[PDB]
């Protein structure tokens, strides 16, 4: 079902940390953040 791009307790996290600081993500290795975020890494 999910093992590859997909961490967690169970399935729920396309590891941010790798490529971003915070926000969230649906796909594996991606990045979503708010539009008062700038850049790709979306930090503070």
């Amino acid at each position: 079902r999910c093992q590859y791009g997909w961490q967690g307790l169970y399935c729920d996290k396309c590891i941010p940390h790798p490529g971003c600081v915070h926000g969230i993500c649906n796909e594996p290795w991606q990045c979503l953040c708010e539009t008062n975020w700038g850049g790709q890494l979306c930090d503070k």
